[PDB]
């Protein structure tokens, strides 16, 4: 939302009216000074400062998890590969379970509905399986965990290579509880609200206690001025949803491609 | 809003100083910004680090508990996958993991656990578990006896039994850091005299503000008091994220999720 | 006589001095506006923010390693437990090792005598071996360590859960060297050397400076500012020395007793 | 960097020489507003820096770990297979591959002579076929490590403590790759950059009513502080970007190469 | 040296002072504000720098915490696990103190002839000193015991392993230290930083003068002391493996390690 050239316009128009309404001043006895708006403006600063900083950290965070899905998939599909290179059934299995997990984050993260992709990647009976669940990301993990459990069964996996692969199911785990806090777990809206308030009021007020000062100049300083602290709060929005589909938002669809394709390199026999 | 008192509270303090403005030389009085730009600055400063602690205290526990949903997901999961056919030990060890839950919300929330418990479990074990001083340690400790017991029947090996017994450990720590964040607060001196400095800086502002902004001064005045005292009771509140003020964590929710997680479809679960 | 207040009375003072002293600065040639006072007094702020901010950590580190015990000495026991449940002889052996240690640790951070606390717990011919060392708590652990060892030899323990006990004993020793490091290694004494004589000369020159602006109302504000300004510096040295007997401190004998309760009731005593 | 300062004194130059003109039309700048603003950016600049500095840190630290790793699984290949030295030679050339090919990938540079030098043929056209070389090169030491153990020279466990370091290195592709593929900031790094460069160039007409003559001195002082700060930033955002000093990855990749030739006694030269 | 540039700063305050006269008549003038805004901004980024280099210098004094405990464990679990084995717990006790005191020398870019040739043959330290990287040369010799032990059938892959864990856990110290020490920040970038706070601490005066005239040279060294402190200390800090004052006592910490692996091994001092 670039309510930024919005406000940058209404900004030169609180100029002018400071401007021309500068007579009617005195009369008043209304008067303002830059110093005790350069105090709140300061403080302003520093709680923005803080509050952009766990939205950032939010936004890593987002993108750490999602990096996760990447290397634990990459490396379950390795383990596969050196301790059962024969076994390129269990191969196309695990590794269509693993690619439906990405996916159906991806839909569960969006809210979109998984089925088409599910189906692409698994039979069926599987979906059903799948979408049968209130939690279907979690029970794709479990449909994968029984591949392994399988292998394990029939003596193709000790109890020891069993829980080297376990591990990775592990981690994608970690993964989804991750997003499902991050997801449910927003920066506090106190924050957003408090911040939002003042930084609309104070680039309103501006130009008025600016005027004073700078007589014609106003316009031109007060926009440089506000557009400083909203492009800074700007970026906390353009940061606060990691998930979303906007320009800014992650590129999900590209991290699930770039994940299917990767595992899929790694297999085909080779 | 105790904040709204304080605010209008402000507003009266204001206009005090509108009508003292000429008296001040009769009375002596000459106060300028400057200084209390200098004060108002260093009050920001401290209220920003403040802040950033306590939002730390707040994200840690939103963490502990993230990992118990994991946690407690991953040990349901090797339990279905290693051990797929015994459902018996499955609803034994699901329903201790969610009372796990829901008695380390009553700790934290100091209420008391026994409907929920009672809900879960059969009364012998309640009363096992009412018994000990800590219920919730004593809950993981009777979910260990269930994965003990399948190892001793020769049921998991050494190798599996160690597995599930990681994710034991990984929900000790929560309890862990749980009991650290709520019995251990941030020292009631952060508190007590940063809440005492940020309002005796507000209300005498205007005072100061006056011989600058005359008849604006209430406002200009009020605008900066919301700010400095948003602040501080945001902080306030994230310091205790286990309280029950609106900033905190819906601990009531997260139980309510692990409990549908785990019992998902009566506990069903495929091959 | 309190000190903070001492420094606040001394202020106060000094503010006077300042107002009696003002008529003379026109002839002795003495010129002090406020902005440069801002200048100092925000850098002031800066740092001492950052600086409040590591002793924050340090504080938040103590108390981490101290949860860690509490957690570590829980999981061993229920693993002893839930891996051994006919054993209670190793169960109570292990158990008073494990109180040991919270109370050797406790001890060795207040340079207090283990002495009573080790007698309550083991016996005289362990408690001597302990105290031989000039590090008791590494002891205390090499010994849990070998009856964990003692039942692996037995063959009560498999390699498997011997190890997974292991792991339980080498977060304690990481808790040892942790709360070592931080008794040992102080937040460098420049952070207070710096601080201490930069804030409280900040407040004294303060009142000097204000008094140009603020003639007879210089007392009041320069003792704000000056409350401010040393309330978050003794803030900052408080969460320094989280090991100490203060009751800002962390209250060690509590977490110990809390350990020792919890252990306790797991065995069933 | 230098061109902005000259511009600055230009500026300078021009504040000075049109102070008279435009204050007389109405047009004024004070000092106090700019002084808000510079603090602002100031106080941006230094949040920014931070969470640059940290972008900087994290690449160091996964560099780290690769330097560490393949140390440590090249000391478990000689203490737990010290006969089996075609092994150690094969997996050595894999780890100083990956590490190549690391880099290569990251400073989007070529690939090709390092890995020709390093491994056969085959496997070179194998791991440039990929879309993933890096990953693809750890597939390849998986597989000697996997056919040590299917030779039955390594258990399952003595397996597991090398796949440990495989994983390891692992975690250093992603987070490289996440790294590179960067940044956060949604080049939202562009308008604080200019933001600076706007705010260095208005300066001298806001400081020339004070300052006068001294003022192109007292700006350029400025603009080179702010200016700076930003420049740090920008480089330490971009670890891995096309402007970044190459001499510490080409030095890791060159100890990594050094320490494992010295492990399997390829050094020094034999008497 | 921080005393040096006090002096200096007294004399450039002098100076501003004796001409001022000329100020005017030179065309000269220099308000407070501009250098308010400058000293705000440079606080902010010496506040921020110095913060960065105390996590440095804490992480390298924790890198050094783990050498202690990963030694201690690993001589605890060769104790617990292979009690008879005393000449294994000799020579792996020599590797370990070796790897400590060859690790300050690594750090210290020191000669570690002198304390390999107290600890070890010299068939093992022609050996050591060989190699491009003495400390993994001995981690790898550590190795070589416990694996020969593994070889032998006295350790069993799952107790070699808990063993192979701690060598580990030194290799991750390695890694860390040699980050910390070969992790110079772009050298220009510390360089300009420091003739930043330099040139504004002696500009400073000639802008104070005409607001403080004769009190320029009390404030200005105020000012100039604050910033420079700050400046320096976290100089210190960047550099914990240096040898100045608040720097890390690395041959302390390895008389410590050595002293707590000869306690462990029943040897005395
Ligand atoms: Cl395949
Ligand atoms: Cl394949
Ligand atoms: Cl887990
Ligand atoms: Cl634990
Ligand atoms: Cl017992
Ligand atoms: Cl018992
Ligand atoms: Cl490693
Ligand atoms: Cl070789
Ligand atoms: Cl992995
Ligand atoms: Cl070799
Ligand atoms: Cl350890
Ligand atoms: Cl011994
Ligand atoms: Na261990
Ligand atoms: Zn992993
Ligand atoms: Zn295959
Ligand atoms: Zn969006
Ligand atoms: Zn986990
Ligand atoms: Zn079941
Ligand atoms: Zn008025
Ligand atoms: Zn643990
Ligand atoms: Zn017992
Ligand atoms: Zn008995
Ligand atoms: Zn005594
Ligand atoms: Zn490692
Ligand atoms: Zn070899
Ligand atoms: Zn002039
Ligand atoms: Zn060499
Ligand atoms: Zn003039
Ligand atoms: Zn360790
Ligand atoms: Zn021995």
């Amino acid at each position: 939302l670039s309510k930024i050239i919005f406000r940058l316009l209404l900004n030169v128009l609180m100029s002018i009216i400071a401007i021309i309404s500068y007579q009617w001043y005195e009369q008043l006895g209304i008067h303002l000074t830059v110093a005790p708006f350069s105090l709140l403006g300061i403080a302003i600063a520093i709680f923005l400062g803080f509050r952009n900083s766990a939205s950032y950290s939010r936004f890593v965070e987002a993108r750490n998890l999602w990096g996760t899905v990447l290397i634990a998939e990459r490396t379950l599909v390795r383990q596969l590969r050196n301790i059962l290179p024969a076994e390129h059934d269990a191969h196309r299995r695990i590794v269509s379970y693993l690619v439906a997990f990405s996916w159906s984050l991806k839909h569960q993260l969006r809210k979109t509905d998984p089925t088409a992709d599910l189906r692409r990647l698994l039979p069926e009976e599987r979906v059903t399986e799948i979408l049968a669940s209130s939690m279907p990301t979690n029970r794709i993990l479990l449909l994968a965990g029984n591949e392994i459990g399988q292998l394990r069964e029939a003596g193709k996996l000790s109890d020891i290579t069993y829980g080297l692969m376990d591990n990775k199911l592990d981690e994608l785990a970690h993964v989804l509880g991750g997003c499902e806090r991050l997801a449910t777990t927003p920066v506090p809206f106190a924050y957003t609200l408090i911040l939002q308030r003042t930084v609309y009021l104070f680039c309103t007020l501006l130009p008025f206690a600016l005027v004073g000062d700078l007589h014609y100049m106003t316009p031109f300083v007060s926009v440089f001025i506000s557009y400083t602290f909203l492009s800074w709060d700007s970026l906390a929005e353009e940061l606060e949803d990691p998930f979303g589909t906007a320009a800014n938002d992650l590129p999900l669809n590209a991290m699930c491609n770039t994940i299917e394709r990767n595992l899929l390199d790694m297999t085909g026999q080779h």
